[PDB]
């Protein structure tokens, strides 16, 4: 039962493009990629080659194929300890999934700042451009279970654990700059509303159901983040192509004790890019693991996800100078008002070894801050501090979750805490309390100071009575949704209208749809009317007369809120499908692959069967997947080289591949006789912007294709796609 | 007063068709549907209307919108015990999912036998045709998490908890009559091989990956259940339209002590029906909850799932009379050799009230038998008995899982077991041990007997040495795979070839595909050649010459193994999409809808937007969903009535609706000018079988459509669909 003679069962331990080699554990794929945290896991990494199969007690197993029984057709015997241990371990493999963000995908990397930030913070990880901090990052959806699909419409989580020299800092953020609700007390109400309904546990991975829109209609504070969710921000192309935000205002504290308010940002260096809805929903069926897969394969290819950390900084004295409250997590701070200052770069460059041990058991918590950082009174941040430690006690089995290898600090940790389930550390200290004289009081408290000091909270002034009351300054709900709406391109606005229309059409109780349309009328009449028309609802005269909400500190728009208004495309790490035929013109393929390789764009060679095809010059071309096996949903663009086109001209799947790519606004390039396929997509002898066409695939043909790919999608095609039946 | 004045927020408590009303908890939807188990849950059912909101300690809450803070913009205070309790409960909502069969859907119902089976078993629930036993049934997939999709290719679980007067009996079966493996010792290997791969946790809900086919290629005992998984058995249209089987041979024991060997079957009274692959895969995207939904809605409609329990019975003297071992769970007993005797009927007639409390916490275990049943030495059944109690200790938090309301027997339970986490029962017995005098030895042991006796095991002779050894009688792997193959229709054989070809195409290491193909060549050369051709693999001369395995006791086919060879269609509960236009011929719609209603077939009225359209005669037609919102994947047949066809003739969604339906072999009917859509699907002027067309929807148009629906799909269309780009 052995490995093939040719070694083909084992991936090469070098970077390789997606599909070229089977995927593997990060330490076997990239053994020479290291960082302090990855090295520190070596105490628990376990190999396998050349070792005997044993029980967990170290007893060699002779027959792992059979239970012990009284005769070979007889009853199994109670004394089979080998069977019992193996089955008992299997029986207890599962642990509770995260209450939210159960579905997530993670990787290791490192961070470093561009310059010391000691003027504004004493945080050690921000103190020196040449001090590298290992990180572990998990990206996630919110609503669905661990086994739900990746490319749903949802908010995404973006959690980073920095293993710093002065402690672990977890920056536990999402991919939009606000949240749905103002006070943590409502969190279980909002999450219950979005999650599968309690009677029948439907729907998975979708906000398109009555209870969510019932809560939204009755809680207008939710409308800002609902706008972001209904836009294409809700369906990113990759975790590499979305923004990250800490949402809350936090504090930075410098050595002089000065507090500066801050909001955290991550900028994706691969650019912002999202799917369109029909593509994202069909992709949850064709590959529900698409984002997990794409992230792992990018890292194996060397297309490391990179993000720039940035800070919006507001001096203490400017706390009240905006027309929103800085502590309200449903309000964003527009970059036109407060620019994002670039802080440092994070690069994710190694996949884990074991998903369960490292991803599933990772515990992030926004209370894990370090000296130089502090909280504010944001009432959603405040309540989050009661949750993340608590939930970890059932999910991870008790209070020693920081000893699970992935969660361990790389810096020293010593205290008087003892015992708890699954206690790993064996403490030698004669004392388990302080103050003590029997160990001369060690370990000892450390005064706060400029570097290496103990944690002290900023001495913020508190004055108020003990109340359960929402601050009046939080009671405005329409101006930020409007700012967001007005900052989108026209095609982005169409996509928002379509998201609301699609979701509300799934709400069974029509009055809820009506109540939501009335809320949209308080944001923008054009948005409200367009959603209403799709729902067969007619706005009343009163609704038509609702005064729009005020501008945000005079802003009519802020283009930083759009995915696409400002070009920032990067083609490196994108993928093209190349549709083969049984006599491919090799000069086309040479030019195609050469130009793709120059820009770091991968290719997948597709055909109507697996195996190989031979090109016109005898080159044997291995086939990656069939047209049906790897649909156009999984690539950024489609190229059809010249060759024996009649081979594929009447193939339904090949035609369909182009129809689906066209519908989803992807660039398509057709060389030589492949231009015969123009007829399937109904599109003119003169040509069309978004369709590259020439006699052969040369320098020019490929430059045009790659230019289109840098703009991500062919938005100008949108009016043409409603008539195509795909 | 947030409810609408008109009361439209609340579903009517009467049966209603899918989509007509919002779905609800079973006890509110169908309060008059009762059984002894449903009544016994009354002690824990909790209402809500007219009651004050409280903490779990009973304290009325005043403000459930805010945390307590020092000033309305100030920090949250540790003393907020109301916040703390609410967030703590939320923080601990999740429990571990089942290790396998985590994705499942459940309902309540009842079973009654047709006649007393006292001559062959003393089981009380089978003793009297007027004896009604409540059941709770959970249907499931195997591989995916609780948040994975329903219409994946997989085996399905079919677990029935019978709440009998002599104890709980759990019949824990699947929808194929064999399992992949022979000995329980291999269960963690096989499950690990099918489950997502451990480095990256991909793929979800799919066996289409290297490790699964690696294990299959190395363990030919798996090939029989692999054949069933690759056939359309692996993609049922509904839980109502698949078979059930206990798989193992068990025993029935009568009052005279005679043992009869038995295998258990469930026959779906709705008939057998499956999807086709492209449809199933796309449906995991458009509605991952499709089976859960369709089951819930069938019960809300009164289309109760009904199944007939049947037994294959083999006398003890005939144990060795077959070419296969009766104790081998990779072998089926052909119904040609051993007919299924009809035993009784089960009807599922009420949904749960709360999915988590009743479905997620339900615990089934095949060791839960009752007097009149017993085990055999089947080595897979034997090892199951060590797993199911064990896994419930972590999944359900301890040894008192039988006190979770859904799992409680309805009959008396008394013993000397005490304590354990979560103990609910407060024992008053002075004694907690036996034998005791202090409570006169109560509760007391009961001798075995004809009725109401204690459990005693059948005194089977055991003779052999203590060995971990597979019986030689189990070492035959290809004859049952071949009997299955030869028993399928030609279109079912095509779908089997396509299943293997699609799955192996996703295996990244080509040598694994080649090894699987070599295994296929040991089953049937035509099968092997067809799969090899789709993989670009050429059989060797040695492969072309392998001799086929022998017939199974002289059979070269058994038609009961086919889903479709023997017509068993039932249209009640099925659904048709009706594609509206803005001036529908109202006489067509009256004819269509009343014809459907007469046969219990549901309809969904679809259009390009929500709201209403108006028919030729002013009739107002309410729209259920848009064409994109309720795709053809979700229906069994498509009817386009006459009207203003121009309204929808150039709508890409409307056209594609028909293309998709056509490709997936569904009946389509076109009335009047709707026949203009014939060009979209390339139908000839003189028409074709499976397309119903007339000048109007009158006369025999609806009878013809309904005849096509009773045969499920238009298999003769398969050669046509190849070309179509959809
Ligand atoms: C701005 C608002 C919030 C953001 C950006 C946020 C972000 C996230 C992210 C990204 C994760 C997943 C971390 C991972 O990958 O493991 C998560 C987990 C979680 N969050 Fe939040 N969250 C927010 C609000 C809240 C609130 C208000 C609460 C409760 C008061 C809460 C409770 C939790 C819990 C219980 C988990 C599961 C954590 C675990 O099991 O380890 N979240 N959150
Ligand atoms: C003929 C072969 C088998 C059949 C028909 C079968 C059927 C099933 C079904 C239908 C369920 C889901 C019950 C529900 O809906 O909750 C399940 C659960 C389970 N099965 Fe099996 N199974 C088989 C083999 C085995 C084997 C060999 C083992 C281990 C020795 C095993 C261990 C388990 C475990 C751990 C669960 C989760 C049960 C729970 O958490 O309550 N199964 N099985």
């Amino acid at each position: 039962s052995l490995a093939p003679e040719d070694g083909s069962h084992r991936p090469a331990a070098e970077p390789t493009p997606p599909g070229a080699q089977p995927t593997a554990p990060g330490s076997l794929k990239a053994p020479d990629t290291r960082n302090e945290k990855l090295n520190s896991l070596e105490d628990v990494r376990k190999g396998s080659e050349n070792y005997a199969l044993t029980t967990n007690q170290g007893v060699r197993i002779a027959d792992d194929q059979n239970s012990l029984r009284a005769g070979s057709r007889g009853p199994t015997l109670l004394e089979d300890f080998i069977l019992r241990e193996k089955i008992t371990h299997f029986d207890h493999e599962r642990i509770p999934e995260r209450i939210v963000h159960a579905r997530g995908s993670a990787a290791h990397g490192y961070f470093q700042p561009y310059k010391s930030l000691s003027d504004i913070t004493k945080a050690d990880f921000l103190s020196d451009p040449n001090k590298i901090t290992p990180v572990f990052v998990r990206f996630s959806t919110v609503q669905g279970g661990a086994g739900s699909a990746d490319t749903v419409r949802d908010i995404r989580g973006f959690a980073t654990k920095f293993y710093t020299e002065e402690g672990i800092f977890d920056l536990v953020g999402n991919n939009t700059p606000i949240f749905f609700i103002q006070d943590a007390h409502k969190f279980p109400d909002f999450v219950h509303a979005v999650k599968p309904e309690p009677h029948w546990a439907i729907p998975q991975g979708q906000s398109a159901h009555d209870t969510f829109w019932d809560y939204v209609s009755l809680q207008p504070e939710t409308l800002h983040n609902v706008m972001w969710a209904m836009s294409d921000r809700g369906i990113p192309r990759s975790y590499r192509t979305m923004e990250g935000f800490g949402i809350h205002t936090f504090r930075l504290i410098n050595a002089e004790g000065k507090a500066t308010f801050v909001r955290f940002h991550w900028k994706p260096l691969a650019g912002k890019a999202s799917l369109v809805w029909d593509e994202a929903q069909k992709l949850t069926g064709r590959d529900p693991d698409f984002h997990r897969r794409e992230l792992w394969e990018a890292i194996e290819a060397g297309d490391f996800p990179e993000y720039e950390l940035g800070f919006q900084l507001i001096p203490e004295e400017d706390e009240f100078k905006f027309d929103f409250d800085l502590l309200d997590p449903t309000k964003l701070i527009p970059e036109e008002l407060v620019p994002v200052q670039r802080v440092g770069k994070m690069v994710l460059n190694r996949n884990p070894d074991n998903f369960f041990a490292e991803n599933e058991q990772a515990a992030f918590h926004p209370g894990h801050i370090v000296p130089g950082l502090d909280f504010t009174n944001d009432p959603l941040l405040q309540g989050r501090l009661e949750s993340y430690t608590d939930t970890q006690i059932s999910r991870l089995g008790g209070p020693n979750f920081h000893e699970i290898p992935i969660n361990r600090p790389t810096c020293p940790y010593h205290n008087f805490q003892r015992d708890g389930m699954h206690r790993m550390g064996i403490d030698t200290n004669p004392a388990n309390y302080e103050p003590n004289s029997i160990n001369d009081n060690w370990p000892r408290e450390t005064p706060p100071g400029p570097k290496r000091g103990g944690f002290e909270s900023y001495q913020e002034r508190v004055e108020g009575n003990k109340v359960r009351e929402r601050s009046p300054s939080f009671g405005e709900y329409y101006s930020h949704p409007r700012l967001f709406w007005l900052s989108q391109t026209p095609f982005e606005q169409r996509h928002i209208v379509d998201g609301f229309s699609f979701e509300l059409s799934k709400v069974v109780r029509p009055y809820i749809r009506e109540r939501v349309v009335d809320q949209l009328a308080h944001i923008d009449l054009t948005l409200a009317q367009a959603v209403a028309k799709n729902l067969g609802i007619e706005l009343t005269d009163d609704q038509l007369n609702i005064t729009p909400p005020p501008d945000v500190n005079g802003l009519k728009k802020d283009p930083s809120l759009s995915l696409y208004a400002i070009p920032d495309g990067d083609v490196k790490g994108r993928v093209v499908a190349i549709l083969l035929n049984d006599e491919v013109r090799s000069a086309d393929l040479l030019a195609i692959l050469k130009a793709l390789k120059a820009k770091g764009v991968h290719a997948k060679l597709l055909y109507s069967r697996m195996g190989e095809v031979t090109a016109d010059d005898g080159t044997v071309l291995p086939i990656a997947a069939t047209f049906a096996g790897a649909p156009s949903l999984t690539v950024d663009a489609v190229i059809v080289p010249c060759g024996n086109i009649a081979d594929i001209a009447d193939n339904g799947d090949a035609n369909y591949y182009l129809m689906e790519a066209y519908k989803h606004l992807k660039p398509i390039a057709l060389a030589g006789d492949a231009r015969k396929f123009k007829a399937t997509i109904k599109i003119a002898d003169q040509g069309e912007e978004g369709i590259v066409e020439a006699d052969s695939a040369d320098g020019s043909f490929m430059d045009e294709l790659l230019t289109l790919m840098a703009a991500h999608r062919v938005w100008s095609r949108i009016p043409k796609i409603d008539k195509i039946p795909a």
